[PDB]
């Protein structure tokens, strides 16, 4: 049965999967829930086959919106292998259809940042690994289309706008310590992406504009009063600035940016950074 707070936002669903498999999302037991998720992970890929479309994305989202936020890991699990289900039978061969489909999944990327911040390894560790995945993009499992010429979702670009994105909103401690969980990750696992210089084939403003917008949503916590979150804001900015080392006009721009508060961390993380410009005698 469907709880009367949801009816209204199951209505959609019931007309696309019919009650009674809705009925199991919500069910109590969670081998329910999970065997719902498998079920549906069947229906989706039937509907979409079925179209060599719309109506069924929409739905199968938002019910991952709220399925992806489980707090049962076996039923997680089901809802991420629902999300790879659909994507790879998705079409989108258009502009238009990869902003619709960005939009669409937007909510459910927010609930998978919100668990990269888990407190539990697996559940943290799977949330990191699926966006990941996602910013691999048409190379990696969650392939638009990959079971069926697909434009993908935006790889790597559209993971950094969910993360970067509502910020008025998204911004609860977990949520904060998510996206950066997620962006720690990021730099680690694709360094090309954002430390240019080490492809051995313009202004830094321009040429770095992808680790600037990293490190400048890390500075907005530094000062955080969530121990966690203020941590990796500053291990984060401390990182990029001794992977920048080999390009001291770079490093000279995030020294710069700490100059837009004289609060005690930004003066702190000056004084750090000056003392790894000493330590490897770039100080000009």
């Amino acid at each position: 049965q469907i709880p009367p707070a949801y009816k209204d936002l199951a209505e959609p669903w019931i007309q696309v999967f019919g009650m009674e498999l809705v009925g199991c999302l919500f069910s109590r037991n969670w081998n329910v829930r999970e065997m719902a998720l498998r079920r549906l992970s069947h229906d989706v890929s039937g509907a979409l086959l079925l179209a060599n479309s719309g109506d069924v994305v929409e739905a199968c989202c938002s019910v991952l919106s709220m399925v992806c936020a489980d707090p049962v890991y076996k039923v997680y699990v089901a809802a991420l292998k629902t999300l790879r289900a659909m994507l790879v039978y998705t079409p989108c061969h258009s502009l238009a259809e990869r902003i619709k489909l960005q939009r669409l999944l937007q909510p459910v990327v927010d609930t998978i940042l919100v668990k990269c911040a888990d407190a539990n390894s697996r559940t943290s560790q799977l949330s990191i690994s699926t966006l990941l995945e996602l910013c691999k993009g048409q190379a990696g499992e969650l392939a638009v289309g990959r079971e069926i010429g697909s434009i993908g979702i935006g790889g790597v670009d559209y993971v950094l706008n969910c993360i970067l994105g509502n910020q008025t909103e998204s911004n609860n401690w977990q949520e904060l310590l998510g996206r950066l969980c997620l962006i720690d990750r990021l730099l680690l696992e694709f360094p090309a992406e954002f430390y240019p210089h080490i492809v051995s084939t313009e202004p830094v403003e321009i040429r770095y504009k992808k680790l600037l917008s990293l490190l400048t949503f890390a500075l907005q916590s530094i000062d955080n009063s969530h121990s966690m979150v203020g941590k990796l804001s500053r291990r984060i900015y401390l990182s990029s600035a001794r992977m920048v080392t080999t390009v001291p006009h770079v490093f000279s721009k995030l020294l710069e940016m700490l100059s837009v508060s004289s609060s005690t961390h930004f003066t702190r993380m000056r004084r750090r950074l000056m003392a790894i410009a000493d330590e490897v005698e770039i100080a000009e």
